[PDB]
Order: structure tokens, then sequence, then C-alpha cells
């Protein structure tokens, strides 16, 4: 039971939402903007919002969809966007990564384990503080000089993380039930990057550039699609090397796998 | 062990501006009175109103506990001690407590925690320094920017830390010891965090930073709380030591100190 | 007959700048409120505190005697009264009374006074019209500063030109009521051109122009009065006529509107 905060479109010009619905407008985080290329003299567009209740209890975030009563996936990602940032939802997945971590640091050989758990944590680290700062807001005085170098390292830990993370099941053949932990922490892992990813173009949209927020969703995302994709590839070949001769539990892990490719929650984050 | 520090002299401010301090129309944080959210009078952009003047005062470093007579004036000379002198001595007896922490945990093959742990005093260390710097000289964003970030950074990291050491004879002794300083350590480094964000004239972001960040440390220092309650009584020589960390832990519990350090 | 002036609604105003007004520490000019000359106990540059809200008000033009029943808001009336309405209607007359007085002036061949006390008209009115756009838009520099600079040299020059009149039968009466209505003129384009200063940001300068200006008219206006103490007995039908000039010149004398309007 949580109260977030929704756009009030009872108290929204209509000419704007006409602009919208034509494309010549977009919105993210109650924030309009000029869409590229569609603007009609330079620079933002306008900032209302009201109280939503939700009942984060397993609960399918994409209670959004209930939630229906005027114009359907641009409310239904605004709703989404706004449980992401405001709520506890992401900080929960979070603390899990973490607990998952430190029950894989003693289920390796400590030779296999190097500094990549190390680099997950301080990953994690960087998403949580990420969220703290967007809790500490004030409309009318940015900061730059803070939220500039924090997209910086999200950046940097984000792209390393897509070029190690598959290395990871390498750890199935180095234990000390150990391949369902170690593809439920990649799932995981992998479920959480596109939230974080739309924590970085809040972050964007809060310096006031809007067009590079979707620029990066637009990349970040392909790069974690390949990634997906990757994953994809290995859970195919490896379906029946692992489920034979090495059963419920891991099969309800590579049916998470199956889920995770087809997040629509995911999909409807990374626009 | 006499220190002196800088703390206002109310006798050259303008007895106005105490009133709408006392309406609460205006807050103060480390010699910067500001407009309260939403309670600007006048018209303008930002929300500075006042640089304090400031007054020598001295104190003995032999500390919540002599001056303030003549709860406000209490903060603002135990926030004074905090950013003037005090913390480094806990970050060095933090520091020098690692090497026989990470013996006792190396079981848990998580030692880069003891690694950012160290860090984060450094960044601590480094912010108090800046501080100091600030005193006769102006902050400079493209310096306190990205240390903020990293405050926050390691900040969040080293309570994901705390709680792990929470989840994990003498041995109990050295972690309580070492869990028991390090989180007494945390509220002086969100007071200087927040003070940063102050000398950046980012007076509402560092009001609320301190209460989320203290919400963090508050919930770390719960389950601390559950921890210890729920352990006492099996894990009673090294009985008297024992109970000597287990009041320490107590006292932490109620530190009247971090309780003013945080709102 | 019956106009719409906007004033003051002080029940939209906090009550502290209501206060720091009393206290002599803000001052008011037109809408505008700003802190006194060396009063200022924020940080800051300027010296604005706050645009006022506005309300309606109905006044019945048919003046310094109804409102302000709930000195200084008859003061406000009395300022709203001459920027937004009644002062075109004097420039009128005196600009309908130059050429009957041209005949009167012409052995002095200084009729160039009569021409630039025309400009002088059009020049107020120009401002007068400045004020009015100005009730919705943004002042312009570039267009007050030029006009501010053609007042004040024409208000000196008017002032000569009065002084020389009063140092040159019904003759008489004609001069009189022209000298009087010209002098009561006055301290109304003294007000408009303050508060193009207060327009421009510079409450100051208003003030002390105010000052000096009012200064300036006071001395012609004791000119005046010792040529009437001392030509009332040598000049008395036409008895009547003067007796009432006389009576006009004792009037503005003791105008209580124009000492307002000077402060
Ligand atoms: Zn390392």
């Amino acid at each position: 039971i949580k109260t977030i905060m929704v756009p009030d479109w009872d108290k929204v010009d209509p000419e704007i939402i006409e602009l919208i619905k034509s494309g010549h407008m977009r919105l993210r985080e109650g924030i309009v903007y000029w869409s590229k290329g569609k603007k009609l003299d330079a620079g933002i567009v306008k900032h209302p919002f009201k109280e939503m209740t939700v009942d984060l209890s397993g609960v399918n975030v994409v209670l959004a969809k209930a939630s229906a009563v005027k114009q359907a996936g641009l409310s239904t990602g605004i709703i989404l966007g706004a449980i992401v940032i405001q709520t506890v939802y992401l900080s929960k997945k979070l603390e899990k990564i973490q607990a998952s971590i430190d029950k894989i640091a003693v289920e390796i050989q400590t030779q296999n384990q190097l500094f990549y758990l190390e680099k997950l944590s301080s990953y994690i680290g960087s998403v949580m503080a990420a969220h703290e700062l967007l809790g500490i807001y004030q409309e009318h005085d940015p900061i730059p000089e803070i939220v500039g170098p924090l997209l910086v390292t999200l950046a940097q830990q984000r792209n390393e993380l897509c070029t190690f993370l598959m290395k990871l099941i390498g750890w199935i053949e180095q234990g000390n039930e150990h391949a369902a932990l170690i593809i439920d922490f990649i799932t995981h892992v992998l479920d959480m990057m596109p939230k974080a990813i739309y924590i970085e173009s809040t972050l964007y949209t809060r310096l006031g550039h809007y067009h590079h927020a979707d620029t990066l969703v637009e990349t970040a995302g392909a790069k974690y699609t390949a990634v997906l994709q990757a994953y994809r590839g290995w859970a195919r070949d490896s379906y029946d090397n692992l489920l034979t001769g090495s059963n419920r539990l891991l099969t309800n892990k590579f049916n998470d796998i199956k889920s995770l490719l087809n997040s629509l929650e995911n999909k409807i984050l990374l626009g």
C-alpha cells in the first residue's frame, strides 16, 4: 500500500494533450517537451500531479493497466515509471540481489570469483544512491554538478556489466541446486538493469536533457537486448545438458529466463 | 587538547533575522541562514538569507554535554565541532581495526566491503578537507559534486555491508565493536555530506538528504538492535568484555549526539 | 465619471511584510515594496522586496478627501488616481490657456517658454502613457531613460519660466490663474517622473528626486507667496475675480494634495 504522484490531466491544457497526440510533443516523468524536429523558435514545454494508490503486495507491477479511465500504453508506462521512480519497488530487488551475492560468494571457488561480485555490489550501490538522489528533489533548484558525475558512473558500470555478465555462467562448473543459484542470480540482475536504465533517463530529464534521455534509453536498451539474446542462446544450448545427467527448481529457473525474455515491464521501460 | 571553533555571533545579527528564525520562516545550517521551504516572503530566485558573523569559541577535546548557556545552539556547536575539528580520530581508529576484522570475515569472501569502507574514510576525510578550505574560500562545484556522488554511493554500499555483517566468543566482541563504531561514525559523515550540499547553495537538498540518509541509517540501527536483543543471552573474563560491548550498543541506540546530527 | 483603479490588496500580503513596513525597514511606492536605504537585512544585490497584489477600487471623478477607512493609504490612493486616471484634464486646460497668455507676455520676447511648456505637457502625457502600458508589460529602459532626461530638463526650465513670470487689472487675473494652475500641475508631474524611476528599479533615486524636485518647486511656491502678499492690496466687478484668484493662490500654498505627492 503506497501512494504515488501521477499527472493530473484535468489540470492540463487541452492543446498540450492534442499536440501530444499528434506526435509533436513527448513526455517523460511529468515533463512535456518538443519531439525531435517538431518544434514550432531554442529550448521544455510544461511540467500537475495528483495522488494515486497502488498496493505493492509478488504483485504484477505492469497494477497499472487496472488503474483505465482516459488516454493505453502511454498511461500504463506513466504509472509504471512512477512506481519505479517513487516507490521502494526497486530497493527490494536490489537488496535481494545483494543477498544473492552474499550467498554466491561462499558457494564458489575463491580464485573464480575474481572481482565480478565486487563490481556488481558497486553497481547496486550506485543505483541505490541514484534512487536516493531522485528522492531528494527541488524542481526550482537543479543540481547538474551532481547528476552529471552520477550519470557517468552509472553509464560506465552498466556498459561494463553488459560485457562481463554472461561470462558468469561459467560459475556453474566452478562450485565448491548450484546451477539454479547462478541462473537465478543472472536472471535477476538482467531483470533489474532496465529499471536502472529508466533511472538514468529520469536523471537526464531532471537536467532538462529529454532528447538525451530518449536516445540513451534506445542505445542502452539495444546493448541490454544483445545481452538478453546471448542469454537466450546459452539457455537453448544448455537446457538438455543441465536437466539430464546433472529437477523442478532448474526448470522453474529456465521458465524464469523465458519470462525475462518476454518481460512486458522491461519492454515498456525501454520504450 | 584545546581547540578553537567558529560559532555564530548573535550579538552581530539583526533581531528581525532572529525573529524570522523563531517563527519558522527561516532555517539555519553551518553558518548559513536561508528561507524555509515555501516560506520565502520576498521576491527573488535563490533561498539564501544571510551569512552569519562568527566568533571564536574554545572547546576541550580530551561532546554533546557547558556552552549554549545564554536545542538550536547545542546542535550548532555540535555541528561546528564535527566540521571544524574529532571525526578524524574516529576514522583513524576504524581504519586501524580493518585488518583484524578482515581475518574474522575472510570465509565470507566479500572483503571488498572493507576496501570500500577504507575508501569511504578517504572520501570523508577529503570532504572534511574541502570544508576547511571553504572556511575562507569559495566552494567549487566541479570539485564538490563528484565527491558528493562518491559519498552517496559509498554510504549506501556501507549500509549494505553492515546489514551483511549483522547477518553473519571474542570473535563476536571484535565484530560488535567494529559494527558499533562504524555505525557511530555514519551520522557525522552524513552531516558532512549535507554541509557540502549547503556549501553548494542547495540547502533544501541538504535537509532532505539528512532525512533520507538518516532513515536508512535508522533502518540499519534497528536491525542491529534486533540482533543484539536476540543474542545477548546466548553469548554469556570475556563475559565482562561482551557486556561492555553490549552496553556500547545500547549507548549507540540512544545516542543523543546522532539524533541531533540527524535532525 | 466613475473610474476603476488598482490599489494594493493587503488581505493578500503576508503580515511580516506589513510589519517590516511599519518598522521602517521597508518603503513603498506605486505597488512596489522595497528595502529602505541602509536597512536591507537579507544578503543580496538589489533592493526590490515585493510586487504587491492589486484589487479594484471605484472612484468618482466629477480628490484628497471616503476610502482608507480600514496617511499611507491616503497617499497610495492619491498616487493611484494620479497615475491611472485626472492629470490629463489639468494638462488640457493648461494647453488651452497658452495663447491668451502669449498675448499678455509678448513684450517680454521670451515666448519660447510657452513652447517648452507645451512640450512638457507632451512629455508628461507620454510618460502617463508608458505607465499605462507598464501596468501589464515590462518597463523598457531604452524608452524610459531619455524621457526622464527630457522631463528633468523641461521641469527645471519651467521653474525658471515661472520665476520670470512672477518677476514680470484683468491681465493680472489671467496671469495669476495661469501661474497657479501650472504650479498646481508640477507636483503631479514630479510624482509621474518618480514613478518612472520606480518602474526602472531605482527606488532610492525616486525618493531622492521627489525630495530635490519638491524643494525646487517649494522655492518657486514661496516666491509666488511673497509676490501675492505684497501685491494683493495694490490690485484692489473685477475685484471679485482677483479675490477668487488670490483665494486660489492661498489654496495652492496650503495644498494637502501636493504635500502628500511630494512626501
Ligand atoms: Zn578491488
